[PDB]
This record gives C-alpha cells, structure tokens and sequence, in this order.
C-alpha cells in the first residue's frame, strides 16, 4: 500500500544519503 | 496496517537525527 | 503482521545499536 | 504483502552493512 510504500523507499534514501556521508 | 506504519514514522525519525548527527 | 512486525523491531533495533555507537 | 517485506529485507541488509562498516 501506498503511504507504507513511500516511507519505505524514503527510508531507503535516507538510507542511500548516509551511506554517502559515511 | 496502522502499526506498519507507526514503525515506520518512528524509523523515518531515527534516520533523520542520525543523519543531521553525522 | 508477523515476519513484517519483527522485522520492523529488528530494525529499530539494529538502529538503536547505530545509535549508540556513534 | 511480500513487496514491503522486500524492502525490509533491503534494508535491514543496508544497515547492518552501515553497522559493521563502523
């Protein structure tokens, strides 16, 4: 499902942005 | 799914202060 | 739901591990 | 509900990457 889906990959871009800064 | 969802705010949250934190 | 909702807790708590170290 | 199970798995693997990279 829709909101559940977007906070997920939103959390895999955050995810994304720290890998980067570590 | 209101629990799913729940966790993932609480998550979401977590990620941005470790993010900013860093 | 549950292999969702412990997977959930156990990414809380890989966070909170994260946490701590830093 | 196999696609946010999915995405768990992805990011439950990401972090304990970032974990132990640390």
């Amino acid at each position: 499902x829709e909101e559940i889906l977007s906070k997920l990959y939103h959390i895999e871009n955050e995810l994304a942005r720290i890998k980067k800064l570590l």
